[PDB]
């Protein structure tokens, strides 16, 4: 089953992106299963902000972030087989935009 935990990433972080900021992993889904990531920040606006590594389940950010655009990107993950079928999910994944030495409290 997809195991996940809120990913708290600091806003304003700059390039070079993309960069892994976490890992969604499945406890038992087929070793062939590759993960989908979806939600505001992925395929929902803001689009193309977060992308998970379909195979590793590594959640990666593609650019900087700001807490006023979204305080929490609520993504949704799904385990998919090489058949493209979803065997698990959609499960939710939350990416919260934390500050860094108070970037913008």
């Amino acid at each position: 089953s997809i195991v996940v935990s809120p990913i708290l990433i600091p806003e304003n972080q700059r390039q070079p992106f993309p960069r892994d900021v976490g890992k969604v992993v499945d406890s038992d889904r087929p070793e062939r299963s590759k993960f989908r990531l979806t939600g505001k920040g992925v395929d929902q606006e803001p689009k193309g902000i977060f992308r998970i590594n379909e195979n590793t389940g590594s959640v990666s950010v593609t650019r900087t972030l700001d807490r006023e655009v979204i305080a929490v990107y609520q993504l949704f993950v799904e385990t998919t087989d090489v058949n493209g079928k979803t065997l698990e999910g959609p499960v939710p994944l939350e990416v919260i935009v934390i500050d860094q030495n108070d970037n913008r409290p």
